[PDB]
C-alpha cells in the first residue's frame, strides 16, 4: 500500500464522514460480488461511535476494510480499547469503508488544535485546497490554495502546519493559513 501525504484538514474535508470511535468486535464478511461476479471479502469492525464530526446524520455502527494491509486494509485494535479519529468513505446506513490512505490516527496522538479544529474550524476551509510544496521553490496557482510547507522546512509531513494550522477561506474566495485564534 502506498499513499500520498495529506494535510489533516484536507483529509477531513475530502472524507465523507469523520468520527471518533472504538472497535468492539471484528468478523470477515462477504460484501457482494465485484464486476466479474467474484465475492468481495471485507473485515467488518463493529464500533462504538463516540462522536461524529461530519457525515450523514445516521450514526456509524460498522467500519469495513480489506483483510490485508498488502492491499491497504486497516488494523483497528479491537476490544473497546484504542480510540481513533477515523475519516473515510460513507456507504450510507451507518456503514463506512476505510483504507490506509484515509486519515486514521489514535485519538490521543492528535494535537489539541487538531482535536478542537474537528468541531467547526476545518470545515471553514473545505472550499480551500491544501497544496504540498515538494521543494523550494514552489508556488500556488489559485487564490483558494494554501501552500503546505512542512516538508520543505521540517522534513516531516506531520510538522508545524499539520499540527497547528488550518487553511481557511476568506471573504474574497482566497484562502490562507491561520493558527486557531486564542
Amino acid at each position: 500500500c502506498s499513499c500520498s501525504p495529506v494535510h489533516p484538514q484536507q483529509a477531513f474535508c475530502n472524507a465523507d464522514v469523520v468520527i471518533r470511535a472504538k472497535a468492539v468486535s471484528e468478523k470477515e464478511v462477504d460484501s457482494g460480488n465485484d464486476i466479474y461476479g467474484n465475492p468481495i471479502k471485507r473485515i467488518q469492525y463493529e464500533i462504538k461511535q463516540i462522536k461524529m464530526f461530519k457525515g450523514p446524520e445516521k450514526d456509524i455502527e460498522f467500519i469495513y476494510t480489506a483483510p490485508s494491509s498488502a492491499v491497504c486494509g486497516v488494523s483497528l485494535d479491537v476490544g473497546g480499547k484504542k480510540e481513533y479519529l477515523i475519516a473515510g468513505k460513507a456507504e450510507g446506513d451507518g456503514k463506512m469503508h476505510i483504507t490506509l490512505c484515509d486519515f486514521i490516527v489514535p485519538w490521543d496522538t492528535l494535537s489539541t488544535t487538531q482535536k478542537k479544529s474537528l468541531n467547526h474550524r476545518y470545515q471553514m476551509g473545505c472550499e480551500c485546497k491544501i497544496t504540498r510544496c515538494p521543494m523550494i521553490p514552489c508556488y500556488i496557482s489559485s487564490p483558494d490554495e494554501c501552500l503546505w510547507m512542512d516538508w520543505v522546512t521540517e522534513k516531516n509531513i506531520n510538522g508545524h502546519q499539520a499540527k497547528f494550522f488550518a487553511c481557511i477561506k476568506r471573504s474574497d474566495g482566497s484562502c490562507a493559513w491561520y493558527r486557531g485564534a486564542a
